[PDB]
C-alpha cells in the first residue's frame, strides 16, 4: 500500500543497530546488534558513563539533529515493549520517569494489551488492531515523531509540534521475560 511505496520517498531509511555499551545489564543485544532481549539476571558489565543502570533500557548507535528518518521493529507477539526516540542528554543514571519533560518520545504496550503513550499522565490508545510491526518516523524540522502499524499503515500515535533541541537517539525498553525478542527491521 502507500505506506511500503511511500515511506523511503518521504522520510530517509534508517540504518538502526543497537549500542550494546548504553544497555542495562539485564538486557541482552544480539550479535548483529538488531535485537534485544531480556536476561534472567543481570550481566557483568561495566558502568561505563553511556549505560542505563536503571532504566531497562538501550539505544540506537546514531543520533539525529536534523531531517526526516524512520526505523521499522517487529514487535512481534510480545506482550511488553516500549519504543521511540530520547535526547541525548537524558539521565542515564538512576530514575527519572519516562515521559517527554524528561527527554522521552515513547509508546508501547504493557500487560499485553494495553497500548499507551509514555506521557504525563500516560495516555491509552485505541488500536483497531495488534500491531506485529511499527514504524517509527521522525520529522525533526516540524518536531513530530510519528508511529504506524507498518503491516496495514494505520495511524498508532504521534507526537506533535515538539521544540527539539537536544540530538535524539532511538530507544527501546523491555522490562518482562518472555520467548519472543525485541527485533530491529534493516533499512
Ligand atoms: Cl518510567
Ligand atoms: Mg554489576
Amino acid at each position: 500500500g502507500a505506506y511500503n511505496e511511500w515511506k523511503k520517498a518521504l522520510f530517509k531509511p534508517a540504518d538502526v543497530i543497537l549500542d550494546p555499551k548504553t544497555a542495562d545489564p539485564i538486557l541482552l543485544v544480539s550479535e548483529d546488534q538488531r535485537s534485544v532481549e531480556r536476561a534472567k539476571e543481570p550481566q557483568d558489565l561495566p558502568d561505563n558513563p553511556e549505560r542505563f543502570n536503571w532504566h531497562y533500557c538501550v539505544l540506537g548507535c546514531e543520533s539525529f539533529i536534523s531531517g526526516r528518518h524512520y526505523w521499522e521493529v517487529e514487535v512481534g507477539d510480545r506482550k511488553e515493549w516500549h519504543i521511540g526516540v530520547c535526547s541525548k542528554n537524558v539521565q542515564r543514571k538512576g530514575w527519572v520517569k519516562m515521559t517527554p519533560e524528561n527527554g522521552f518520545w515513547t509508546m508501547g504496550l504493557t500487560d499485553g494489551n494495553k497500548y499507551r503513550t509514555l506521557t504525563e499522565p500516560r495516555t491509552n490508545l485505541k488500536l483497531p488492531k495488534p500491531p506485529k510491526k511499527v514504524g517509527v518516523f521522525l520529522d525533526y524540522e516540524t518536531g513530530d515523531i510519528s508511529f504506524y502499524n507498518a503491516v496495514d499503515g494505520s495511524h498508532i500515535h504521534t507526537f506533535l509540534d515538539v521544540s527539539f533541541s537536544e540530538a535524539l537517539y532511538p530507544v527501546f525498553r523491555i522490562l518482562t521475560l518472555e520467548p519472543t525478542a525485541l527485533t530491529i527491521c534493516p533499512a
